[PDB]
C-alpha cells in the first residue's frame, strides 16, 4: 500500500467514524524533502479523498506536486518540533470539539483510552484565528513530545510515526472524549492507575495492533 | 447553479445533517418580485425537495408561480425589515429545539460556534400558534441586524445573503447546540473572548469559505 | 390505502424513527368485528411488517383471520375502555423508556411537545409481568380519555382515532422524551403557558397536519 | 442452523446493535473437545464475520481446526468454572464501556434491564493488561453463577447457555446502559421491585423468546 492511498483511506476511517465539521478536517504526511508537506487539496471532505487528491506543498504553500488548504500550513512547525513524527491530524470532531469547549482534559478512565495516558497534551490557549507561525508555534511548544493535543475551544490534533499511527489515536481519542462526556453523568471520573495505564499503553499502541486496527477500517470503508 | 436547483440542495442538505423534525422544516429565497418569496410546497419534507418543487407566492399565498406550506407566510414580514436578506430557514432540529426548551441562549466557547458570536438573538416569549402578522413581527423585532435567532420553546431561524449563508449558519448552529449541551455536562461554559470570536465569527464567514463548503455538501446528497 | 398497509406503513415508520427494542414493539387496530382486533404476528418486527403480516384475534387469541403477540391481548381491555380508539401502539423506545425509567412525566416546554400537552398520562406502577386482565385495566384506568401513557420502568402507549394518530403521537412522544432529557442537562425544565400549549395541541393534531406528516413519512420508507 | 453460522450471526447482530470498538470484540463457543472453543481469529470484526471465519483452538492458542485472538485465552478458564455456559461474548462497546468507565453497576429500572437482575456482576478491579491466567480467573471467581459481568475500566462479558442467549445479554446489557446513562440526566435512579425484576427476568429469558428474537435480528443482517 502506496503512502497516497493510506493517506486516502485515513479520511475515509475518518469520516467513518464520524470526525467531519465541514471543511476543517486536515490531514497531513511528512514528505521525502524537507519543508515540504503531503497534505488535502482546498475544498476537498475527508470521505471523498482518493489518492490523486493530496499534493506536495513547501513553506509557502506552492503546490510543487499535482492548491492546498492553506490552513494546514503550520503543520510544518510541529513536524520541524518532532522528527519522530511523519502524519499528523486536526479535525473538530463533535465529542472532542465538546470537551474543548468546556476546556476539559481527558482523563483516563477506561482501557481504550490508555493510548492516551500521559500522551495527551492540553492548550488552554485559544489563539483566534492566528497565522501559521503563532498556530504553528503555540502548538508545538504545548504538543511536546505526546502524541495528540487537546486545543481548547477548538479541537485536537494527532502526531503519529505513520498515517496509520495518526488514524489511530485520532479515532481513540473522539471515543475517548464521548465516553469521558457519558461517563461524566455519574459525577466526576475517577482515572485509573497510572502504572498500569501506561502499561496498557503501551500494549494498544503495539504496531501489529495499529497496523491490523487500520486494516480492518480500511476494509470498512 | 440556479436558485432552484440550490434551493433543493439546500434542503439535501439540511435533511443530511438531521434538521427536519415532520413538516416543520421551512426555506425561502427573496424573489425579485416585491412582496413575494420562493419557498417549498406543503406537504413536502426537506429531503424530497426537487428544483421544481419550489413555488413562488405573495402575501396572500397566492401562488403566483408553478400551494405553499402557509406557515411560511411570515417569512415576508422579516424580508421587508432587512433588505440584505434574501433566504430564511426555520426548522424544529434536535438539538437546536432542546436549547429552546430550556431557554437557553448560545453560548459561544468553541471555534465552530462562532459565526453566532454577537449574530445569535433570543426571543424569550414563545407565542403559541399566532397569525402571520404577529410571528412576522415578534420574530423580526427580535431578529434584528443578526443572522440567525433562538425562538424559545420552538427552534431556531436564520436570516442569510443568500441560500449558501443560510444554509451554513443553519447546520452550524444545530451543531452549535449539540456542542453546548454535551459540553453542559462539565458544568456551566466559560465562553471564549469577543475579540478573538468577532475575529473568528469574520474569517467563518467568508464568501469563499461558505461557497465552498456548501458545494461539499451539495456533493454529498 | 387500506388499512392493512397502512398499519405495515405505520411499523415502517416507527422502526424508521427507532422505535423498536426487539420484539417488544405492538401495534392493533379495532376490528369491524367487536372483541377482535388486527395485529401484528408473533417473532415478527416493525420494519419488516407487511400488508400479510397482520392479523384478526379475537379475546382469546384465536387467529380468525389469516398466532399473533399474546402479549398485544391487554388491547382490547383498552379499547374497551375508548370507543373512540381505533388504533394502539406500545413499544420500548429509547427515549422514552429511559425517561419511564427514571419515573419522568413528560413536560411540554416545546413546541412539537404540545400535541401531548394534557394528553399524556402516567402510571407510577409498573406491574412486571402480569396477565392481560390486570395490564389490561391497569392502563385502561390510568389512559382515561387522553391520547398517550408513559409507562414507569416500562414504555409508552398512544390512543389514536387512526392509524396515522396513533403512529404521528408515538413519533411526537419518543422525540418529546429525547428532548427532554437533552434539555434536562440545563436543571429542570420550565413548562410552556397551558393556554397556548392547548392551542398549540389542537393546531398540531389537524387531521389535515396529521395526514400529510404520515404520508411524507410514507413516501420516506 | 449450524453453530459456525449461528456465530457469524451474532457477530453481525453485534455490529449491527454497535457493539464493536475496534479489534476488542471478542466471541467464543465451547468446543465438543475439552479444553478448546472456538472463537474468531485474528484481525476480524464483528461485521465482517462468516462461518469460515472462527476457528478451534486449545489452552495454547495452537488452531486445531482450520491463528485466533489471543486476547480471547482467558476464555477457557470462565468455561472451566461454568459448565453450564456454551458462549461468551466480550467487547468495549460504548454505552456498557462508559458505565464502566465510571465504575458504576447496572441499576435494574427498565423491564428490558430485568434479564440483568441479579445476574449482572461487577468487578471494580481492573487489572491492565494481565495474563490469560490472572484476567481468566479474575473475571471467573467474580462473575460466579451470574449470565453477565461489568469490569471496571474495560467494558463486560455475557455468560450464555448458547450463542443466542449470549448475543441477547449482549445486546440487552449495552442498552440497559444507554438506558441507564441517560436517565441518570434526572438524579439518581431508583430501581424497580426485586420481587418482579426476577419475574420479568426469568420471563425476558424463556428460550421461546430469546429463540425468535435471535431470529428476528439474523434477518436484519
Ligand atoms: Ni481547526
Ligand atoms: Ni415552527
Ligand atoms: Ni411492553
Ligand atoms: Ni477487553
Amino acid at each position: 500500500r502506496s503512502y497516497k492511498e493510506t493517506l486516502a483511506y485515513a479520511c475515509r476511517i475518518l469520516a467513518m467514524t464520524g470526525q467531519e465539521a465541514g471543511l476543517a478536517g486536515q490531514i497531513s504526511f511528512r514528505s521525502e524533502r524537507p519543508n515540504a508537506y503531503w497534505t488535502l487539496r482546498f475544498g476537498l471532505g475527508f470521505d471523498e479523498a482518493t489518492p490523486d487528491d493530496f499534493i506536495e506543498v513547501d513553506r509557502d504553500l506552492n503546490t510543487l506536486t499535482g492548491m492546498a488548504n492553506p490552513a494546514t500550513r503550520f503543520h510544518l512547525w510541529v513536524y520541524d518540533a518532532r522528527p519522530d513524527v511523519k502524519s499528523l491530524i486536526h479535525t473538530h470532531s463533535p465529542w472532542a470539539s465538546a470537551l474543548a469547549a468546556a476546556r476539559q482534559p481527558l482523563v483516563i478512565a477506561q482501557m481504550d483510552m490508555t493510548p492516551l495516558h500521559d500522551d495527551c497534551a492540553f492548550l488552554g490557549e485559544w489563539p483566534g484565528v492566528p497565522i501559521a507561525d503563532q498556530e504553528g508555534v503555540l502548538i508545538s511548544e504545548a504538543l511536546g513530545r505526546k502524541r495528540a493535543i487537546i486545543l481548547a475551544h477548538h479541537g485536537y490534533l494527532t502526531a503519529g510515526v505513520s498515517i496509520e499511527e495518526a488514524t489511530y489515536l485520532s479515532v481513540y481519542l473522539e471515543r475517548a472524549a464521548r465516553m469521558q462526556i457519558r461517563a461524566q453523568a455519574f459525577g466526576p471520573l475517577t482515572p485509573v492507575d497510572d502504572a498500569l495505564a501506561k502499561e496498557a499503553h503501551d500494549y494498544l499502541l503495539k504496531p501489529s495492533i495499529v497496523g491490523a486496527t487500520f486494516d480492518y477500517w480500511c476494509r470498512q470503508t
